[PDB]
């Protein structure tokens, strides 16, 4: 049939230059992040609760007032949960939908269910509104860049609704929205009118963000197949870092570790994962001192850790694009 689907494994980045790292160095406001992107989604907003409303409505509106031509669709859903049906929207900003291959950038934008504890609400500020932030904060910073666009290559960004458990994490009590859209995708064709291949191939390389603003995180390398991808973080990191370009960062505390994980986190990767997809997952083990506690919050983050990460991320993704 049609063997496009192999581009993606002899796909190589076009490295940047000195000069150009530190363009993007420039590029990126980690406080503007903060304020217009991020704090926005310190709220409580579990699926169907008006916090996912407003998270949405937040998310669609700073992607559209940049001048790169984004596509967006809420991806709208049902499916069966511990407390009944429920309704669930995943949010897809796609440049270029026409385009056979896309790198995926995503995370998820639901918080995890709980009610008032000690008078308290979980907002779950590195799982996963700092990763929404620095999607956002990404776009914008690349937005020139971007637009670009008018090798078939272009970005897109998926930020999941439902990946956590409202109950107790297991197979049907866990991503609700990505388990939807890899089904999905799975079975759409793609490119539009394509006989015999689908969005899901389409996919270059999905790199999913969680548990991302803590200090101090450590990185492991989880897939033999895009382990290549992992090595380019780490050189990004550590020529950042040579430049003068990163900020409270050692090398003796790097965040790309050269160490593997020999298995699986589960998260919203896992239904792309085994249709073969191929994943750079950027979560951090030992997960955050603040996973699911009231404390996973605003205060306990760290300024430069995240500033250091969109440096590097934003790199990551001109090198795939050839940007
Ligand atoms: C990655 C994540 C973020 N929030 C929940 N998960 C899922 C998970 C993974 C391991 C153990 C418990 C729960
Ligand atoms: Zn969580």
């Amino acid at each position: 049939a049609s063997a496009w689907p192999e581009e993606k494994n002899y796909h190589q980045p076009a490295i940047l230059n000195s000069s150009a790292l530190r363009q993007i160095a420039e590029g990126t406001s980690i406080s503007e992040m903060w304020q217009n992107d991020l704090q926005p989604l310190l709220i409580e907003r579990y699926p169907g609760s008006p916090g996912s409303y407003a998270a949405r409505q937040h998310i669609m509106q700073r992607i559209q007032r940049l001048q790169a031509d984004w596509v967006l669709e809420i991806d709208t859903f049902l499916s069966q949960t511990p407390y009944g049906y429920r309704s669930f929207s995943n949010i897809i900003s796609t440049l270029n939908p026409t385009a056979k291959r896309h790198l995926v950038l995503a995370c998820h934008y639901d918080s995890k269910y709980f009610s008032h504890w000690n008078n308290r609400v979980f907002v779950g500020a590195t799982d996963s509104a700092v990763p929404c932030a620095m999607m956002l904060e990404l776009a914008r910073a690349l937005d020139k860049k971007l637009l670009s666009l008018k090798p078939d290559l272009s970005l897109q960004l998926i930020f999941f609704d439902g990946e956590e458990a409202f109950l107790h994490w297991s197979p049907q009590d866990s991503l609700y929205g990505s388990r939807h859209l890899a089904a999905k995708m799975a079975s759409t064709p793609h490119p539009p009118g394509a006989r015999g291949t689908s969005q899901l191939h389409g996919m270059d390389l999905l790199v999913l963000l969680d548990l991302i603003g803590a200090p101090n995180p450590t990185f492991p390398n989880f897939f033999p197949n895009s382990a290549r991808w992992f090595e380019r973080l780490q050189a990004i990191e550590h020529e950042l870092h040579e430049l003068g370009l990163l900020k409270d960062h050692s090398l003796e505390g790097r965040y790309f570790q050269n160490y593997s994980y020999g298995g699986v986190i589960q998260d919203d990767h896992i239904p792309f994962l085994r249709r073969g997809v191929p994943v750079l997952h950027l979560i951090p083990s030992p997960f955050p001192e603040v996973w699911h506690t009231m404390d996973d919050n605003e205060e306990n983050l760290d300024e430069s850790t995240i500033d250091n990460l969109n440096k590097i991320l934003q790199v990551f993704v001109l090198e795939y694009l050839h940007l």
